[PDB]
């Protein structure tokens, strides 16, 4: 076995991009250190914001928390319980244990208590992986707003994008093509979404995981219809294996033409909700006519948990 | 086993898009028919036309040749001998079989004749495969011009395009992506070029040869395999969702619009040595194989 390009210690992993051996020490250094890049290269964040953590239960939102924590940054996390019985029980449980050795305030959302229904309860034909992420987009939005939070952000890793790439590029969905990317930048009532984990992998982010001490779920949905997220990424892990820095060029590169992609937008229809004033396509936003709702959700919060 | 959806015979394929068994004859008719559909389609090529198929030695071209013979097209085929030794005197003679069995006329250009150097042979520090593709395009469209061809059709099958785009979609080579497509239409000395096979997928090719009797060389020149590497990844998503190669590339046509404004045109100027399109004085042919004077491939086919 290979022994840490800096130190006297056995190595834990294998960097392919570029190519060199690190210890369980050197190896959280250089994760730390390419992320706190990642927040510099785009300017994702600033040490004076108050950010949120959409914290999932899962290993990504988990590691994003705990190194934005480490770096030195206003972190809250937020979990949002979809109320699947067998599922979000642990889910919940599990982003309670991190956030704990992480040691961020954590914020929880009960879909069951607060739109009565939880998911895959409502008499729906649709599947409950589409209605799903509406839900957590609008809740996390809106959760940020009403706390006046200044950014959002998302565990979402480079295979994550490198994959949802492939997929859009596969299918010519130039419209998602021109909205990728590490920002989102805030327009209105939609508050700024990062992604600090842009430039690291799903493989890296597992080896952080394990040597900080975070456990997190690897269950995916019991309410999931086809692996298509998971076949691209197969797709790009064989295609790394052979040339690696594929998926950092083929990422890299298209922030470069990303503008190509822009002149297929052309949307300049904005409205407001007539029920909760938030960002809407007409009278009523898709949120408040799914979940049938006449009144709005207030998610601001004084008393958070273990609070007064 | 299944048996073919439309005689009383064993089904000697399965076709997944669309999804459909068929036997040795459905397979050909059902081929043909395609390739019939893509000349249709794009505007490809008329009946009135003098067709050149550059034949290769494998089974791509050889297709392409034998399907336009069999559609009723006016062709002729050229086989250019890159003076390998060892493997440009198999290609040659699996060339000569191929046209012999089509019966389709066949000119043959040998490099190390006219060049005076095999690919191979010049003192370069770049690979032979580099400067075989320039070799090739340049030799193949200068015949169809000093001849008076109206078409080159070459081999491209819809794996061959799937891969280039998946390609320079992972390397971002916009300037590749905006090229593409299925014709390359004349501009000035640049004969047009097209691709009967665009359609079609290698497994339907491989079948196809397989049944009309077509031997070929399974391509693999002596001097990295990305585009295995690109139709292998292709092939494992094509098996998960049928239909993913033909939806990719008939979906980028639609937005090859995009890329276009990349062109990054610079002024079109004429060779000096052989007049043939260049950049420059003196075109990166005549400037690599160190030709003062013209190479004339006008021929007298008794
Ligand atoms: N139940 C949840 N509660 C809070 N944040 C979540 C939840 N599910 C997902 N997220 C966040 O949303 C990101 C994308 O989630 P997904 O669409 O499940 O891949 C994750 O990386 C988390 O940051
Ligand atoms: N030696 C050759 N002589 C004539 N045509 C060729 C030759 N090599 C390749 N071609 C043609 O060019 C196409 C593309 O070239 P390649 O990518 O090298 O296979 C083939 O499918 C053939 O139609
Ligand atoms: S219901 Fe949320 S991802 Fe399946
Ligand atoms: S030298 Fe022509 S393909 Fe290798
Ligand atoms: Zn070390
Ligand atoms: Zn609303
Ligand atoms: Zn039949
Ligand atoms: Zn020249």
């Amino acid at each position: 076995s290979m022994k840490c390009k800096f130190c006297s210690r056995e190595a834990y992993i294998k960097i392919h991009y570029p190519k060199m051996y690190l210890c369980e020490e050197h190896f959280k250094e250089y994760f730390e250190r390419k992320v706190s890049r990642t927040i510099e290269r785009y300017k994702l964040l600033t040490k004076d914001e108050r950010i949120l953590v959409a914290v999932s239960g899962g290993k990504d939102s988990a590691v994003t928390a705990y190194v934005l924590k480490k770096l030195g940054y206003n972190i809250e996390c937020l979990h949002i319980n979809l109320g699947i019985s067998g599922y979000s029980e642990k889910s919940e449980e599990y982003a309670k244990k991190q956030c704990k050795l992480i040691g961020a305030p954590l914020h929880i959302v009960r879909i069951k208590e607060i739109l009565g229904y939880g998911i895959g309860e409502v008499k729906t034909r649709r599947p409950p992986c589409s209605y799903c992420g509406l839900t957590k987009r609008y809740i996390m939005n809106k959760f940020a707003y009403d706390n006046g939070f200044d950014a959002i952000a998302t565990g979402h890793n480079l295979d994550d994008e490198a994959s949802f790439l492939l997929n859009n590029i596969l299918h010519w969905n130039t419209e998602y093509l021109a909205k990728g990317g590490p920002i989102l930048p805030q327009q209105g009532k939609f508050i700024k979404k990062v992604k600090p984990l842009y430039e690291v992998t799903e493989r890296e982010v597992v080896a952080y995981a394990l040597a900080v001490g975070l456990e997190y779920i690897v269950e995916e949905c019991p309410y999931a219809r086809g692996a298509t997220t998971l076949d691209m990424k197969g797709v790009l892990n064989e295609l790394e294996e052979k040339r690696p820095g594929t998926k950092f060029n083929f990422v890299r590169g298209y922030l470069k033409k990303k503008k190509l992609f822009e002149p297929e937008i052309k949307e300049k229809e904005i409205k407001e909700c007539k029920i909760c004033r938030m960002p809407s396509s007409g009278d009523i936003c898709a949120f408040c006519k799914f979940w049938g709702l006449k009144k709005e959700i207030n998610f601001k919060v004084s008393s958070t948990d273990e609070e007064p």
